[PDB]
């Protein structure tokens, strides 16, 4: 039996998939750890950016789990993704550890929008900016790719890099209530929130587990995107993005949420 966690049904991506939306055709990179093979995941390509690491598989957990959330596929099995159908590429730009270098993930970034990519998930960041970081978001962005990051888990009022730049959509951590998760960073440059605490989905080893962070809640408008890109494939990255904030439920609190809980029935009604 497939189970379809909280935050799949709060985000309302069930109604999209009865829609007939279900991210097809619509190619997404997971910037992460990897992504490990899954009876529950259809993984289509990717590459590493990880020195001694060339391998896409997750040695870690985080971006199989993140993938999952995008696109777990819907069956009979494990959990549903936002997007179930959609094309996902694991770009292995943190290593086993959890951790990265700025060049890796702006390889990355330039291989993302290089090869297509319509999304690319960035459920990282670091408190400090980088010029290389935003030219290479700024890269992915000129080359047609809606760049999604997370805004961080210190729970302070400013936002992790790369979601602070101006051509990342920053996305914040909402816990069951639709109330702002303690951990999840807000202030400026904040775009949207998403559910982001005791989140459920694949995990290495063909099993699942639950995730709390900022990085659980970009995935789900991730999907969102490649809903909406389904629906509409001559929308731009930022048409994209701006149709997800107008669409989102509002939250009240800008600063604390952004433009809301992103919603992906009134984002492909
Ligand atoms: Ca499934
Ligand atoms: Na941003």
């Amino acid at each position: 039996a497939q189970s379809v966690p909280w935050g799949i049904s709060r985000v309302q991506a069930p109604a999209a998939h009865n829609r007939g939306l279900t991210g097809s055709g619509v190619k997404v990179a997971v910037l992460d750890t990897g992504i490990s093979t899954h009876p529950d995941l259809n993984i289509r390509g990717g590459a590493s950016f990880v020195p001694g690491e060339p391998s896409t598989q997750d040695g870690n957990g985080h971006g199989t789990h993140v993938a999952g959330t995008i696109a777990a596929l819907n069956n009979s099995i494990g959990v549903l993704g936002v997007a179930p159908s959609a094309e996902l590429y694991a770009v292995k730009v943190l290593g086993a550890s959890g951790s990265g270098s700025v060049s890796s993930i702006a390889q990355g970034l330039e291989w993302a929008g290089n090869n297509g990519m319509h999304v690319a998930n960035l459920s990282l960041g670091s408190p400090s900016p980088s010029a290389t970081l935003e030219q290479a978001v700024n890269s992915a962005t000129s080359r047609g790719v809606l760049v999604v990051a997370a805004s961080g888990n210190s729970g302070a009022g400013s936002i992790s890099y790369p979601a602070r730049y101006a051509n990342a959509m920053a996305v914040g951590a909402t816990d069951q209530n639709n109330n702002r998760a303690s951990f999840s960073q807000y202030g400026a440059g904040l775009d949207i929130v998403a559910p982001g605490v005791n989140v459920q989905s694949t995990y290495p080893g063909s099993t699942y587990a639950s995730l709390n962070g900022t990085s659980m809640a970009t995935p789900h408008v991730a999907g969102a995107a490649a809903l909406v890109k389904q629906k509409n494939p001559s929308w731009s990255n930022v048409q994209i993005r701006n149709h997800l904030k107008n669409t989102a439920t509002s939250l009240g609190s800008t600063n604390l949420y952004g433009s809301g809980l992103v919603n992906a029935e009134a984002a492909t009604r």
